[PDB]
């Protein structure tokens, strides 16, 4: 079934445990229903041997009697190198449960049939075992939702802390129960019922009441345990909707830590209100208010998953200009995987002439102009690239590129530049191609680049350069 | 309309957006209004319904039939490749709030017209699909929130943090017009209204009182959601005072952690009293109290802006001494780019003579003197290098500096300082014109510093060389 | 004694503290003897004295003196280079405690001897000197906990913390004692006692009472205090619970916060539902939903303990292939701790043929399967490495390799495998000879692995070549 | 004075100041006992107008008027290139809190010079304008609290958190007077002064009270604004309280929480029962139960302060070996600066015979036992090191090393001990004669060492071996 691939987490595993098994599951399935069937026993024990003056052989009882046989049977096959581990499992929690899961109600009724009738009635207290099951039985739901790891959706948050509050509000109707059982110890079903459940939710909400004198020891004790399970449950839903109300806050409150120690760092360098102005503009247009870390996300990922993820985000780029899609696969997710993100403001000087440059860009969105002396402008638009000419001479710039809208590029470095270009040669020829034309477009000279770029690979790199320039022209 | 760049992020996407668009806004100022209405109607029907025996065509009830009205035409466009999602839409949350938003007051009229009025108002709850139409409105206006970054002001903190706390107010205004409204189902309008207020105020301050016995199984359960609402209105109130509080206690508490932790290392290391005071000391001179990471701030900005800000902190440095004024911007850009931030105490010997040296300081604030043997102590103030002579030579240091006073400098390390100077070969001799006369006037000797050093730029460079002299002459 | 031991941290700097001491303890569990004596009698004193209307040379009485005697000598103890720190330590904060434990019962004793009773009974308030002491005692079982670093098992989490809130439940019951007395002093004992502890018990749970109008300003002040008490017994019960709760929370908090960022990527990256589910899986499937740092925890340890938990973690690795076991152990552990762990889920192509390799895998888990044209498949199981030829050629890739089930790999870095290579020469021609074979049976070609493959050691390596080329036949 | 130089944070930026103010402090202390005084009579006055039914030219009335006059004075300073900056203070709140510091009690005996009397004294609560002051003072205290970092003691945590929670007590003793004035206004001064101040202390416990029907519509909102300033009150003390609590927690929660993490790792891993508790007795044995980062602390502190905290942690050790204490300071401080802390259990292998090495270890604490072939053991104790023959030869390891005491060592990294011994090229040959020596009592061959090791220097360092020899021979 699927419970061995779930417990092994894989499928050559859960075969290597299997045939394990056979030479030497359904039963948890099994044992989840008696844990739910114990649960609202454990939910019902309280609020039904309390009403009930007496069990009087009715079907809820034998109901009752039929879920203890279970529990019982349950407390058997948790108890069966498998001699001394049975014998130490019985010896550590089997053996106290068994005997608190004793039969009270046959117990009882054999006594019957061979005041007293309250103090047989405290054996049916026993359901206190129930609970400690009960307890075993959250742990067992703990790992189920781990087995269920967030539901394969977390759509709106915790879904599973509306059970957990849900079991919180049962607990507390557990208290009410209670309440209602100690003046019922010491001295209509359903208003009494709803009086009792309204009683409890009072209780909850601390409203007051006049109630004290409890006279008799055993009530001002019942009083007392009433009193601090009231105060578990105040604490416990208090906790729960504490914990829930900061994760939703917190879901921007990690972005305005972020940015209050970026206020501070303002604060203290003291740039003037333009400067500051800028810096949230660009904070705001680049994490658009969300927190990540693009590194450790991406490093934290195998490489197929990071492969697929960058080839996914840049599918514009690749399919945009030619180079990339006549080029094998394997370069252009190589390029691709070694690409960063930036993102530049208008008015940014990218590149400046005269600087020595270390990086080029592709322009993912947006769009970049070209300047320089006596040549005039031109704009670079979405889908291109800016800046082989320094990468591939080793020189400096050649014409300064300034952003005139709010752009975003990728950014490849030197040294990503030079390894994947001396891994794959062809490339190389493919860029020094569409660059000695670029450069006699802008009409400046490079020696260099024209000695280095001097069949079918030659026609496909015309004619990628004869593309890369058509669409920079406009 | 501005809309468009907003939900865009930029004006090449809102454009990109606006074509095809046309090729197949108001709307969303459209919604909002009519989530402020909404808001304001499902605000008034717990105080109006019940307050108001009947609704007898006031003006106020023709009012909230044209608000039921707008909100039916609300979702009838929320209603409206297309005809898939629209019926998506529409049998995913659209019916039931259409449904739910029948006009309960045109309905309650065509009965009377065609105990049972209660009946007939208890149609008017439908104002809980309104209250829906509220829960997507907070969702709406964290999205504006959004969009109004930080209102482009913090000055106080979050301030929609006071809007939320107003909301939350207004709720538990609900929930005591719920509670008003209990005895009214169970059994001088200002006084009533303000005697409601006072009675809501005092349940969210859980003062206490006498009332009990509801009868009624309705009642029972009317008190029931009265007291788990103003539970709900309690712990929103503390969940948002006590965020509010942390915020501001964690602004000092994330600096008293983290020196915390030094302190932690200074107890286990053992460092003596006097040695624990100095570091203190310097902790408070260097960050002044502040928590930021200035090489992850710089890091995570783009170039420009980091270029724009380095350049700024730098201005006196590079305003002060003529070296950098006389140089090209690209390179004083790019040195100061490469500058790290570091602040000395009195008494601390910043270089020793005869150590192998490793960077080089510019001195920003504060001043620092130069001894070393026969040739006495000369003090160098703001604005002005030490450490070049090692730098340019690759040996040994031939004077002491140490700090008289608090002092901040700058430091540039050798592999930055070798990569910009080899970079840069005009500002390599400008150095050594300079270290040599400093030498020279030490009176040590260079030999591989004169060889090594040995037009208008040859001028320019004496010029600087005698103006470093001057102001270091002090 | 081994509290010289736990002081000093190691045997060596107990040795010298012995000898330190016998140049120039016992004593501290006959301290914590006394701090237990005297937090029993501070809780005692305030249920004591104010129950009882006179010590009457009770035995209790007697008991009570004796540890009044006892907190004496401790303080003299205490009291007793060494006088000038010894009259530091009494002008600090001894003479005050001494001055405070005077024996009140003893002044009482001879005043009586030699209203006013009860004013006598107010130097009894005394015990405040004891409770003083308590909190030095508290810091002293901090120190101890720290002693039992964590009990040497934190099975059920924090289980100090079961002792600390029961310290607050004994705080909260000495509250309720003075709240007790308030009544007394303004104007069957097991009856009362248990009456006293019901109401501090309902004043913690602030139920409610019509108690009011103390008449008397010390009755006022009195009710004052009381009311203070129990408000620092709510805050502390209310922390306590709260850590408690938010720590078993966190366990499961910080991974669904780790992965909250991951959604948070995933949604600004706008990946679709497919790629997003991918991911999903692969982080199931890889951290199985928990938080650590391998490389982290990994770099803080030691070199012994690193090598171990590696050596461990590939247990079956090494045991498997016969490589592995026939090596000397210290390239074994070597290369071991040079790896890194990876998983990969099927369908994923781990080595596609052409591309150019960094790395080479070891199976742990799973399945892969090695195509390529003309050779059919063949499946690499558990125990087997592929990626060697690239690492050892320097070249492209010759095979595809494809995972068609959930594996679990461990990678090794080029650089690492060509130190560990170069500083082992003989693994060099040992994968050099299981390689060719391998390539061999492939049907490809690769000159340059078999010129640099070109006794006993010769007859090992043939072995293990054929006993890999046998686990690889399948 | 020394407000300058607290203010400018230097002496340097404070003698700049001065001049600035010169060519163009003691007014911070008046302000401050200017706001000091203003906090006292805000505090008064609502327990002195509401108590008191007229001021009846009192002496304390005279106070008041005079600390009035004193406020309007402050604003008047206040609001006092300057003109422009005066007018917008003045535009902002200035104008405002001028306006609402007017002479109430001068106006009110003006008027009554020239049902009436209350509202004339309804003008007296203006004392919100010094409110309003106060919360000014509070930002003030805030930035004192700046000035004093810590107090230069953080003895025993923030000691100003006890400041701040005793104005928060005034704050709900403020609320209490209000409280009290509620039914002055609708309807023994000792006793009634102490009845006031118990009723504000019920209100912030929340005992509870018959208190209610208040009639009047002013009565009814001036129990409303009662009970949300006691709110107000609550949440302030509870989480001051719980930040104070949860600092002290989290003390040692970090730890634990780290420690939880390891075992996280360690359950994912599932390694056997004796290597947990291994690790965890390193840990225990390593970080001693605190929590730091030592590379991160020693990074963020400038070069002077990491040499000096380093010489101050290796004292014994550069005094122990004679080689360190002949050698001349550069070098040693440099070759200490670099060495990392490690810290081996007993039966740990520190470095094994035939493995290459890349470190060499200096031991500081414990003693380490060298065990070779056919040499016997011979024991190393504090103060000396091992792996130098290794990193000097450039081969394999020749004599195997374990602790057989829990040994704290530090360890030189092959990187920087090569650097550091090519930068001053004596110790070379002193290691190397050290080596020589060890290697010839060891009885192996050190063939390239002796080539390599082959005056005053030449006797020091012979007087250095044989001193080592003797050292290590025990
Ligand atoms: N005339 C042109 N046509 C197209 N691209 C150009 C032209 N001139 C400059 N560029 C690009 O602008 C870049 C600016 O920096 P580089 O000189 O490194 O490389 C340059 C080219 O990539
Ligand atoms: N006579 C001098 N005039 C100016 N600067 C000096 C003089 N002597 C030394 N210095 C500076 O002090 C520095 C000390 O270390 P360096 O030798 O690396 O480089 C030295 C110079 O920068
Ligand atoms: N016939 C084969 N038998 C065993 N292993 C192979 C065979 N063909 C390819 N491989 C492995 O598959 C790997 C794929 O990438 P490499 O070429 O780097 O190295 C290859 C070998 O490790
Ligand atoms: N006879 C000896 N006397 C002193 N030290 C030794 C002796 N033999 C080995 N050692 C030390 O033990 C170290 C073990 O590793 P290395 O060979 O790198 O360097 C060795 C020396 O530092």
């Amino acid at each position: 079934n699927k419970f061995s691939l779930r417990m092994f987490g894989s499928q050559k595993a859960v075969e290597k445990e299997q045939e394990r098994v056979k030479t030497a599951d359904f039963r948890f399935y099994w044992d989840l229903i008696m844990l739910i069937m114990m649960v609202g026993n454990l939910v019902i024990i309280p609020v039904g041997i309390t009403f009930f003056t007496e069990q009087t052989t009715t079907p809820w009882i034998i109901f009752n009697v039929a879920s203890d046989t279970v529990c019982l049977l349950d407390l058997i096959m948790n108890f069966r190198d498998p001699k001394v581990i049975k014998m130490n499992y019985l010896k550590s929690w089997f053996v106290v449960d068994f005997i608190s899961s004793i039969p009270v109600d046959y117990i009882f009724l054999i006594v019957e049939k061979g005041r007293a009738l309250r103090i047989v009635r405290f054996t049916k207290i026993l359901c206190l075992l129930r609970l400690l099951r009960l307890s075993r039985l959250i742990r067992y739901i703990h790992q189920w939702e781990e087995i269920f790891h967030m539901t394969y959706d977390l759509a709106s948050a915790v879904v599973r802390i509306f059970n957990l509050i849900g079991m919180m509000l049962l607990l507390c109707h557990w208290d009410g129960c209670l309440q209602f059982l100690v003046p019922l110890l010491q001295d209509s079903w359903g208003k009494q019922y709803s009086y009792a459940l309204f009683k409890a939710m009072s209780h909850m909400l601390c409203i007051g009441y006049g109630a004290q004198a409890p006279v008799s020891m055993s009530d001002l004790w019942i009083t007392m345990l009433s009193m601090i399970v009231g105060a578990t449950c105040y604490a416990m839903f208090v906790g729960h909707a504490t914990a829930l109300i900061q994760s939703l806050d917190s879901s921007r409150r990690q972005y305005q830590e972020k940015y209050k120690q970026v206020e501070q760092y303002m604060s203290f360098h003291k740039l003037p209100a333009d400067m500051r102005q800028k810096i949230h503009d660009y904070y705001e247009h680049r994490y658009q208010g969300k927190i990540f870390d693009e590194e450790n996300i991406l490093n934290e990922l195998n490489d197929p998953l990071r492969e697929e993820i960058v080839n996914f985000n840049c599918r514009k780029l690749v399919a945009t200009m030619p180079l990339f899609a006549n080029a094998d696969p394997n370069f252009v997710t190589a390029m691709l995987s070694k690409l960063r993100f930036e993102v530049f403001q208008p008015g940014d000087y990218i590149i400046r002439e005269g600087a020595v440059g270390k990086k080029m860009y592709f322009i993912q969105h947006g769009v970049a102009g070209v300047i320089t002396k006596s040549s005039k402008e031109m704009k670079l638009t979405d889908g291109s690239y800016f800046g082989e000419i320094c990468l591939l001479t080793k020189g400096r710039r050649t014409a300064s590129v300034r952003a005139d809208t709010y752009c975003r590029l990728y950014s490849l470095s030197v040294d990503n530049f030079n390894e994947v270009l001396e891994e794959y040669p062809m490339m190389r020829r493919a860029f020094e191609t569409v660059a000695i034309d670029r450069l006699d477009r802008i009409g400046k000279k490079n020696s260099i680049l024209l000695q280095k770029f001097q069949n079918q690979e030659n026609e496909i790199l015309k004619q990628i350069v004869k593309h890369d320039r058509e669409m920079v022209q406009a």
